[PDB]
């Protein structure tokens, strides 16, 4: 299992120690308070007001937690994922990224603390 | 383990098919959005803004998801608990609540939908 | 989780710190050498060519590893129990006993080592 | 998850449909009854009385089972193992083994009854 903060302002994402492997179930929880730029903050569903102007992830708002499973896309994490299992052909390392438009990290604050494990199988 | 909704004008709360018993582990994660009353909506942290004014969990903000086991007091769910075990002597049925002020849910609307398992142990 | 011993000679059984709950799953792995009274040793599922002559549990060979869950009747385990699930109304604390025929465990030698853990459920 | 025979006459093993990454947690349970030439049989802890002629394991009995886990070598599995994580660098498919001496197969006789499952992590 692996236990950690994601900044806001991590562009690059939060590298976990979490290797998703073919067949594995896994469950994540998040929590906190982070902002894409404004004086507010949102949780990890992020701002369901503020439109889509190019984020990494077009399936979550902006400010939601998402990750990348090896090579893939972006995939939605929000609150989390109960006993999930990837599409095919998903596999490698999780890292895990704060949902905003490339190249405007920079004014974000704040982070979520998630926790992640492997599920019986 | 127990998948369903709870909605937030639910005085009573929403009972689970979850019997928390001694030395259970049990993860929680919900998600979603809901109002005690403006025309906003919040995820199952609730609103980190708005004054306590008599809420049934004090430890945790207006809107938020909390809990009861049994007879015990309210728990703070939030977001969810990850391989979460219970303060000693708590046990029974899992019911899960919009935290609102008594007498005031009638105003609430939207909902939280909520998955709750028992790990290894 | 519980680990521990389960002695041939022990006619009232080992209790285990394990209460099996409704709805629980469980896993049992037993392992070891035991004797109901010859020399040689045989392992938790027994003695395949010796005829039953009153044991405690008719639906296990003598020597196996045999189970009562609160005050039920006795059920096999033998070897283990892969994500097991009780039949209905059967609850209470495992306690593990060698099948041997009552009064007739004094000259009972050896044991063996039990891990029994709940599953995710 | 998987459920699976192991004849005792297969020298090749058993494959199976589970594949040991690192980190991994699993649990497997044997049952049943085999021989590796007599007319008697044995459960999956085989002969304790029966000299090692040049087994594939030489740390278990004749009669074991025993597994590979890629390109290792053989490691016992006996009447199973309980939330069990492999050695260092050791990963890869489980193949489950009948232990006898190579060459020897020919006249063994039963099978046994094998889950294995991963567990959490
Ligand atoms: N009178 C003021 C008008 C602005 C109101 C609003 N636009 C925004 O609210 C807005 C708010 C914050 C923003 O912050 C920036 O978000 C980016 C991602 O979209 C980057 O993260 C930037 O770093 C951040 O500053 C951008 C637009 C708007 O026009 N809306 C809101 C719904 C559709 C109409
Ligand atoms: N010019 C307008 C002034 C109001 C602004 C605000 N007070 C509120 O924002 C407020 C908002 C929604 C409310 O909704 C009610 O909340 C209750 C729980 O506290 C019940 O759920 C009621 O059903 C709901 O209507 C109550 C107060 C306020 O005074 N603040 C905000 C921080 C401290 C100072
Ligand atoms: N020429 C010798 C004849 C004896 C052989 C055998 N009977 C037994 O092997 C036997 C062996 C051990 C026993 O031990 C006792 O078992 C009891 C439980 O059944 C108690 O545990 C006693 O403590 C133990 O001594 C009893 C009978 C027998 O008659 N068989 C074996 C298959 C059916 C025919
Ligand atoms: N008067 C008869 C003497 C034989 C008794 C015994 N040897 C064996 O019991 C024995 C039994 C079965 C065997 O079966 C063969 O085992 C092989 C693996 O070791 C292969 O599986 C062969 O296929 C199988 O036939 C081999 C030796 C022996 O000498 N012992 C037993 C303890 C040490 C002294
Ligand atoms: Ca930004
Ligand atoms: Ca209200
Ligand atoms: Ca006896
Ligand atoms: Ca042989």
């Amino acid at each position: 299992a692996w236990k950690g903060e994601v900044l806001a302002n991590n562009e690059a994402g939060q590298v976990t120690s979490i290797i998703y492997n073919p067949g594995d179930v896994i469950t994540i929880v998040a929590a906190g308070w982070a902002s894409y730029g404004p004086t507010q903050k949102w949780g990890p569903q992020g701002d369901r007001e503020h439109p889509d102007q190019g984020l990494i992830c077009h399936d979550a708002f902006c400010g939601a937690l998402v990750m990348k499973i090896g090579n893939s896309g972006t995939i939605p994490v929000n609150t989390g994922l109960f006993r999930w299992v990837a599409p095919n052909n998903v596999q490698g390392a999780i890292t895990l990224i704060y949902n905003d438009v490339p190249g405007t990290y920079g004014n974000n604050s704040g982070s979520f603390s998630v926790n992640i494990g492997k599920d019986q199988s």
